[PDB]
């Protein structure tokens, strides 16, 4: 039975092929037919190219024998090359025009996804070119899907030499009947199938996967939209900060660009951005996603007065001053959200631009303490439960599973009725010892959650809620203020609590705020709609962040 | 006794002053004379200037409320503000010209070094204007400097009001005598003296630092030029990548920007580059200071084999790829500096750029064993010391203090005799067991090495200089390939093992190769020379590296 699936990287999980180039430049130019891809290769195993491919000179090296090549062709076939004839020229756009074959890769990991060993196995170069960084990019952010990158010019051998055919079954530690391969080039496919393998013939990319999904007998055409790419926690950077003696910051850490620093809510983690992270860092920002203050590997002090926003605000700018940060774009998700609207009102120098998800902005109001406010809104009393030091606690750490379970389940998953919470004596007297798991989750990501909380437990993240009159004082002192840097506020249709409603009034002290809002989305907008939340996120940060 | 020193920032730490430009301004549109001024300040306490340094509004809010003042003051003075009139432009221009008084900073960096407790006190504003970065940068710079920042804006209070100047004082820790205050608004001074601290009212640089200099009985002018800023370890954002199961390297990382990813020698640690990461951070780069492998918090298995170029290289290029980073510049030392040539040679397209210190890249020679290259120079046979597994270990791990004073010498400071380590057999055979403390290192910075190194010892580290054959085996392999991409090497003068001319025939396989040449410098390049390395690096990398 087969158990791995090995994909070329030119004209399989990558298009336009080389080949394909080297033919349309040869009508471009109106050369003879192939001309350029008997020049290419010219020599054969002796030749120029198969010294590149097997990593002997650098492609640098390699343009002036090509040319040499195609001199040699054109000297042959009685013809005259352009005299703007270049190489160089020709390959760079060649590379340069290569993209990812999406439902190449699709399959490949929905493959990864049912138990196949992946890998890429390819006739590549040493790419010393100015412009090298393009296909570095293209080669990181295929690579990462799969578990083995086999490149001829590493190995110093080549397809169709029945060495690396050999070197690809070790790798894989699969005899050659277990093995699927997908090429292009019909040559290299001979070596695999004499050996006993699997293989398919790769023209367009449709054909390929019919054949590919019979062989397997995996769907891989017709399925319904595949998630974002998520995180593993163990294959991160992890970053440690320390912004005063007894507190240190953690984040992960993702992407090169401009800084993007992701705040979460209660209870959450880190971890809550798994869909965001490698789609912001693919679309070329820095992402910077915290555990938040008393979360994770955070520091959790005892203390309620250190979970403040005046407090929590300093720290995170500590923490940009001490990575050697001038600035971030900060996006939050409910306490996240409520901390990155105060970062924009009283640190707007720092902040490159603002998003939240889910929580409006709601001015501070000097005429009623903010208990009576939190009062006059049924939906959150859940709030005032959270006050009494110790109640909350006791509840929540009882049983963690139970209270990640109950907690994390989209607006159709019978979600937590938040009327009376107080008067019924907890969020979970209503809720099962043992609940359903949300179709958002897996088991595996629940016991991510329980492992993170058996650290600090709930005290640092309820004392989030327990500085009510403190927030509303500092508040106040920024209701002269306007918010006039770039700011998204994305609503959710179906989150019951932070409601689409309440951020109605939000443009009278944000002008130039641009919105996003979700349809069938919850509270917990990241791993609800994640594809949702990566298209508003990056299309916003793209027009109004840099 | 004067124990605490306040600087004003317009003015004082950054030059031109914002009164200046407005004056500036005035003549350059035939306005009259303090019209700007007179505007700016209209209202006195009940102004709109005021609100704004209280941080009541932001700067986007304020503008407007100075073109009505504008209009008020030309109205009174029957004069006419020009067509094109826009006090948007004539202060994004003000703070944009604004640099650090460098002579001023020094001072405030001396006095702090001297015991001094040291802070900023300014009249500022929540700068929400489109290019807030610029002053954001500048307050970064700053700041880090300084014990505390206080800034008006944050408070609520402003100078000249009595109760900044109390807010001052409890913020210090201090009484009124024991402070001395400069200002460059001598309103502003006026409160501080009535308090009874020392006041220096600034117009002149060299004149404020000359009263400084005889009131504190400190040298401040005609000083040794100083060396570049240090950093603190506790200080710094330290980030964890795990490259496979039983390795995980350890890196510091400050600012942003293209990624710098620095590679100490033997026996170093990040730590050896702490002159360089503050420079190239405000250079405008993210650096990347790495533990190498078996060196401090980075892992140190004890397999020789763990060791060798072509397992660094790969760690490397999986540390990249976690990170989200196509690409780094490669900046090593010593090995560290043998390790980037070999990133350059097998993985350019990961190398933005490559420098080293010290190291050469000399080919390896197919016709000769590397053992008897290595016994062919006599400076070597510390190496030839090095290879018998746990003789050097024993010897390097017995007393670490003394081993770290004995290494860390500058070349005029009775360096160890390299000839016939084995015939004498070890390192410190003729060195004292208390040596004295070079002039580059403090003895804190001798026990940080110390600390570092009670971890694994000298076994990984010891590891690198095990792989002489199959080091010599993975480099044979590259000998048909040059170096193209952008290539530095910096010599130093008096580096006895890795001399000048062990660099002269680079040229042959790296042809465009820039240069470096350090004088007066010994082994210990980045400690050594500090001013000098980051000079040549940072004017290379804004040339070659973008
Ligand atoms: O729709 C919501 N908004 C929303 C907002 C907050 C919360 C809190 C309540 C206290 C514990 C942590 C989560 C729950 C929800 C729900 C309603 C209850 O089911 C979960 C989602
Ligand atoms: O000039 C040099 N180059 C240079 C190069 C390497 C080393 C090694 C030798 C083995 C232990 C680690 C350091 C020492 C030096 C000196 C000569 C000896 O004094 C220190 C500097």
């Amino acid at each position: 039975t087969l158990r791995a699936a090995v994909f070329d990287l030119d004209g399989v999980l990558a298009l336009p092929a080389v080949f394909g180039v080297l033919g349309r430049t040869e009508e471009a130019l109106a050369l003879p037919r192939g001309l350029l891809n008997d020049a290419f290769q010219k020599g054969g195993p002796e030749g120029a190219t198969t010294r590149l491919m097997k990593g002997e000179i650098t492609l640098s090296q390699w343009i002036p024998l090509m040319e040499e090549n195609c001199r040699k062709c054109s000297e042959t076939a009685k013809v005259c090359l352009p005299k703007n004839f270049s190489i160089k020229e020709i390959f760079d756009k060649a590379i340069s025009a290569r993209k990812i074959n999406r439902p190449m890769l699709q399959a490949a990991l929905m493959l990864r996804k049912k138990g196949f060993t992946t890998a890429i196995l390819t006739n590549t170069w040493l790419d010393d070119r100015a412009e090298r960084d393009g296909l570095a990019q293209l080669m990181c952010e295929l690579k990462m899907h799969f578990d083995f990158l086999i490149e001829s010019c590493q190995v110093g051998m080549v397809k169709p030499e029945p060495q690396i055919y050999k070197f690809l079954l070790d790798t894989l530690k699969a005899s050659p009947s277990e093995v699927v391969f997908l090429d292009d080039i019909g040559a290299n496919l001979k070596p695999a199938r004499d050996l006993g393998m699997v293989t398919i013939l790769v023209q367009d990319t449709d054909t390929a996967l019919k054949e590919l999904e019979k062989v397997t007998g995996i769907q891989l055409l017709n399925t319904p939209a595949p998630l974002p790419t998520s995180c593993n926690p163990s294959d991160m950077s992890h970053g440690y900060v320390t912004v005063k003696p007894r507190v240190r910051l953690h984040f992960v850490e993702l992407g090169s660009g401009p800084a993007v620093c992701l705040c979460h809510g209660f209870p959450e983690s880190w971890y809550s951005w798994r869909y965001q992270i490698p789609a912001l860092a693919q679309a070329g920002y820095r992402v910077l996603a915290m555990d938040m203050k008393g979360y994770g590997e955070s520091s959790a002090p005892p203390e309620i007065e250190e979970y403040c926003m005046e407090v929590l605000c300093k720290e995170m700018v500590t923490f940009l001053d001490k990575l050697g940060l001038s600035q971030a774009v900060f996006i939050g998700h409910d306490w996240g959200g409520m901390l990155v609207w105060y970062m924009a009102l009283f640190y707007p120098e720092r902040v490159r631009a603002v998003a939240s998800l889910n929580t409006p902005f709601i001015p501070a109001n000097p005429n009623m303490s903010p208990l009576e406010s939190i009062k006059a809104n049924p939906v959150f009393d859940y709030q005032l439960y959270f006050q009494e030091p110790g109640v909350a606690e006791a509840e929540l750490e009882q049983n963690l599973s139970r209270t990640f379970k109950s907690l994390f389940r989209a607006s159709d998953e019978s979600v937590l009725s938040m009327h009376k919470v107080c008067e019924a004596g907890g969020l979970f007297v209503n809720s099962p010892e043992e609940p359903s798991l949300s179709r958002m989750v897996t088991e595996e990501e629940i016991q991510f959650y329980v492992q993170q909380f058996k650290k600090s437990g709930f005290r640092g993240p309820l004392n989030w809620y327990r500085n009510m009159e403190r927030n509303w004082k500092w508040a106040c002192k920024s209701l002269g203020r306007k918010i006039l840097i770039p700011a998204l506020m994305v609503t959710a249709e179906k989150d019951f609590v932070l409601v689409p409603q309440m951020s109605q009034h939000m443009e009278d002290w944000i002008p130039h705020l641009k919105r996003g809002h979700i349809e069938d989305c919850g509270h917990w907008t990241q791993m609800d709609k994640p594809t949702e939340v990566n298209q508003i996120l990056i299309k916003w940060l793209d027009s109004d962040a840099r």
